[PDB]
């Protein structure tokens, strides 16, 4: 009965120039605006509780969601900081010693210089969650949020290894969502975007 | 770009009980049929080949799915044999020494008394997935099978350990994307059943 639905935020013009974002703030385009009203229609206040990033392409994306709820703010979901990295676009890392440790696994893939990894994140994110569902147990929860830091936290949840990472492809609004079986998180969608246009 | 499309075959009067098909022939529920038709018109013929499993459940499924296109028929692509267990539903194993070795990971998560293991289909679903993804390259392709032999398959293309399994659910109909960077699959959807009413 408790079920978490993670949907990563609408399109900003850094997802379409495909530029880093991490902790930039950049605002949902005309036609990110339009598939966050996509992903509410289809969720159609099915969910018991919402919470959010603050930043606000996902802030934005979840009050579309929202309907009649509050909109629950939570500073822990906001996207993971890339560094030296935000700005870029990953052809532009290629000479980086740290993108080759991210693509092949050493370290646990770090992200830049930021001193943390897809590992380190996968289980601090999980945990999160964890503590979220346990709070709101037998309940449906979304949550809105990054491509990073949702993709982290499918392997944390999962148990996944790091390089996964590079194997899970996340669109905007795309749909994530996960039951518990014996306390144990299942994967039921990844990344289901046929509410767009 | 190749693209790889994974559909599980509708409803069967067996799906909705739990019990467990592997090689009986069981046909599709008027509610199944009208899944198929559901998940075709989702698909609204945008593949160039489709590949079915022979057993009705599929082949039904595939041939809404097609319109004309022709179906392919696929003998490797038929669900994975589940010996002794074929009949019941997983609550009726808890004796069995199998069931426990199927869920603990011990011999690779063998199916009942078949000689075969979730290590071991992984392995030969992902050989013939990928064969059938080079054989069209840039194509993209459907294929209509099974929950278990879906399941494998997306073991074996991420590269994933057997007991993973256990944390995927694939519901009727669930649709399953992969592209392919380089030659590597990347998961980009996982069990979409939005098209369902």
């Amino acid at each position: 009965m408790t079920k978490l639905i993670l949907i990563r935020h609408g399109e900003t013009e850094w997802n379409l120039l495909g530029k880093i974002q991490g902790c930039t703030d950049i605002e949902l385009t005309p036609n990110g605006i339009q598939q966050a009203n996509e992903v509410a229609q289809q969720i159609k206040g099915n969910f018991d509780i919402i919470y959010s990033s603050p930043l606000h392409r996902a802030l934005i994306t979840a009050q579309k969601i929202a309907g009649d709820k509050e909109v629950h703010l939570i500073e822990g979901m906001k996207e993971i900081p890339f560094g030296t990295w935000e700005g870029h676009t990953f052809e532009e890392l290629n000479g980086d010693i740290n993108y080759k440790k991210f693509l092949s696994g050493e370290d646990g893939c770090p992200f830049d210089s930021t001193g943390m990894s897809i590992a380190s994140w996968s289980k601090k994110n999980a945990q999160l969650l964890l503590d979220l569902c346990k709070q709101n147990e037998n309940k449906t929860i979304v949550c809105v949020s990054h491509g990073a830091w949702i993709k982290t936290s499918i392997l944390g949840l999962l148990e996944m290894e790091p390089t996964m990472y590079h194997k899970f492809q996340l669109g905007n609004t795309g749909i994530t969502t996960f039951i518990f079986r014996h306390g144990h998180p299942v994967l039921t969608s990844f990344n289901s975007t046929q509410h767009l246009l």
